[PDB]
């Protein structure tokens, strides 16, 4: 996360993290006691999920195994030029202990409206292009961009299942934040998908997988 700061400990209870040993792969979102949402491009043949964390060097915190990785059917593992349908549900091997410090987010039925102020968070790099990975969860305030301002920034790459967000002062998601949450007014509006290089350029905002477009698929898979 760029141009943000350390979040209030456990203030984002749904924040998950995909790990390959002691190596952070992506961020994630808790949507059920057995489900975690991420970007389909985060899929690995073997990885675990950490919840309730604030600092990565530290009883809310839990580490649970993955039973199943379910990418959106229309996602193409070949051709990573195409960021379409970059969403995936992870079925946990065991249930997560829910509490005030670890609880699922409420998915957004209504789509995000231009200008809406949201919050992006994660353990991704704090600078760009230089990699500087923080030890504690960072948080930043971002705003929902208009689709035309989003399309001009990425000619021919924006679909109706994507939404741009950013800040005039450079707040943005970056390396390691992928799969994480885009939360507006207490609700999950997006899953951080992709962006530009370097991150933090107002004219080149981060792109997010619009949750409102996929809520049908999401529920059908859990139930
Ligand atoms: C993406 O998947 C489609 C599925 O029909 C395939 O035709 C296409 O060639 C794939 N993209 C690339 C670059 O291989």
């Amino acid at each position: 996360i760029l141009e943000g700061r350390e979040c209030i400990p456990h203030s984002q209870p749904w924040q998950a993290a995909l790990f390959q040993g002691e190596r952070l792969i992506c961020g994630g979102v808790l949507v059920g006691d057995r489900w975690v949402l991420t970007a389909a491009h985060c899929k690995k043949q073997k990885y675990s999920v950490r919840l309730g964390d604030h600092s990565l060097q530290s009883q809310p915190e839990q580490e649970i195994q993955v039973a199943q990785s379910i990418q959106h059917p229309c996602y193409n593992n070949s051709n990573p030029e195409d960021h379409s349908h970059d969403i995936m549900l992870i079925r946990l091997q065991n249930s997560a202990n829910l509490g005030d410090k670890v609880k699922p987010v409420q998915l957004a039925n209504l789509c995000p409206k231009v200008g809406q102020k949201c919050i992006i968070s994660g353990w991704g790099t704090v600078t760009s292009p230089q990699e500087n990975f923080p030890n504690t969860l960072n948080c930043a305030e971002v705003k929902i961009y208009s689709q035309n301002k989003c399309e001009r920034a990425y000619p021919g790459k924006i679909t109706e299942g994507m939404v741009c967000a950013g800040s005039s002062n450079g707040a943005d998601t970056c390396q390691g934040d992928s799969g994480g949450p885009l939360v507006c007014d207490g609700m999950l509006q997006g899953i951080t998908s992709w962006g530009s290089d370097p991150c933090g350029k107002p004219e080149k905002p981060g792109v997010y997988t619009k949750i409102c477009r996929y809520t049908t698929w999401i529920k059908k898979t859990m139930d």
